[PDB]
């Protein structure tokens, strides 16, 4: 059954291929043709095994990792992707990254997705704001999942993207690294514009900065009061504490 049956030699990727058997797709469908017209696959209602064949073709064609040409239109092939394979990928455009993450909506960060992001960010060089926006959209609890030392490398610019709900899972050792960045990030912003944004990062704020906030008529919430460093609220006086209330 090596040869493709006469007449079934597919010149184009189309809906006819759903009728084909596993070996027929392995015989008839050329890999080079599939790679070019990979944008059609998500349209065609293929079966489980049929996709495995299409996936196998790409490995044969691209032993050294797929190009971004193909990656963009992977779709539900991404689900059947090996972790080592993704390490080869050189993804750059964020529109690529969105499409991949949109196949695993709702679910937890799969091994594949985890390996994709680490490779993505290495390629960029730094964790961008635009990067964070997309990551936090699909996976809110990302920043807290990063190890404290990795957060040190994170530029102050990216803190714009972070939201109050994103830091819920963060332990205080992470907030100690994020606070000075947030402080550098939200600079030149006088008044309540300072306060409203820093609310969250106060969880890792020294005592010297708490005395500064007291005298600027902030009127801090009492919910925020509770989420402060126990060690770094000892030098601060009750007089100073009263000015935050
Ligand atoms: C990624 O880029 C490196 C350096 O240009 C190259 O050696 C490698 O083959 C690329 N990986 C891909 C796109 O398969």
């Amino acid at each position: 059954k090596t040869a493709c049956p006469s007449g079934k030699k597919a010149r184009e990727i189309d809906e006819s291929l759903i009728f084909y058997k596993k070996w027929e797709l392995e015989a008839c469908v050329d890999a080079a043709l599939l790679a070019t017209q990979m944008d059609r696959v998500n349209a065609i209602p293929f079966t489980y095994e049929q996709l495995d064949v299409l996936k196998h073709k790409l490995d044969e064609l691209y032993p050294q990792g797929y190009p971004e040409s193909v990656i963009q239109h992977l779709g539900y092939l991404f689900l059947k992707m090996s972790p080592e394979d993704i390490r080869k990928w050189n993804v750059t455009s964020l529109e690529t990254l969105k499409a991949l993450l949109e196949v695993n909506k709702g679910h937890e960060m799969s091994p594949q997705v985890a390996t994709l992001i680490d490779r993505f960010v290495k390629g960029r060089g730094q964790l961008d704001k635009d990067t964070l926006d997309t990551l936090t959209a699909f996976y809110p609890g990302y920043l807290c999942s990063l190890s404290p030392e990795e957060l040190s490398s994170v530029p102050p610019s990216s803190i714009w993207a972070v939201r109050p709900q994103d830091l819920d899972t963060c332990d205080p050792r992470q907030l100690d690294v994020l606070y000075p960045k947030a402080r550098l990030a939200f600079q030149n912003m006088n008044g309540s514009e300072y306060f409203v944004k820093i609310q969250s990062f106060l969880g890792g704020a020294p005592t010297e900065d708490l005395k500064a906030l007291s005298q600027q008529n902030v009127s801090m919430d009492l919910a925020t009061f509770m989420k402060l460093r126990t060690d770094a609220v000892l030098p601060l006086t009750v007089a100073e504490v009263q000015k935050l209330l």
